[PDB]
């Protein structure tokens, strides 16, 4: 029954993630940064994160709340802002997309997540 709650949370998180993942603006965030393509990445960004990995984490029951989930979404975003801070187009584009990923994710959750559902998730997690 609490099990039911987390399963529902997972169903909700997979759907939101799929909707972000098929958005063409967010293509760059769908897969881990390839270390051959970007050799120093794994040096600078201590905690890589991507939408692929977010899917795996959902399935590994790593998110017990929407808060936990959005921490990883924000981490996708802050990684991009930190790794790509320059004034050039390539960096400004990724940053702009990073911010849109973040805001879209929040906006979907704000319209579609019941807050009492979140609150329940939080209270079950707090009791374990
Ligand atoms: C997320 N990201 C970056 O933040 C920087 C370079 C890059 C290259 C290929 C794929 C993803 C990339």
């Amino acid at each position: 029954q609490e099990e039911d709650t987390f399963r529902e949370l997972r169903i909700f998180l997979r759907n939101v993630t799929h909707r972000l993942a098929i958005d063409k603006r967010f293509r760059v965030f769908t897969k881990p940064v390839d270390p051959d393509e970007v050799p120093d990445y794994v040096t600078v960004i201590k905690q890589p994160m991507d939408l692929s990995s977010v899917i795996s984490k959902i399935d590994l029951h790593k998110y017990l709340t929407v808060k936990d989930y959005l921490r990883d979404i924000d981490l996708i975003c802050s990684n991009a802002l930190e790794y790509n801070p320059d004034r050039d187009p390539g960096d400004r584009l990724i940053r702009h997309r990073a911010c849109a990923l973040r805001d879209t994710a929040y906006a979907i959750i704000k319209e579609e997540l019941d807050e009492d559902f979140e609150q329940l998730c939080e209270e079950i997690q707090e009791s374990r």
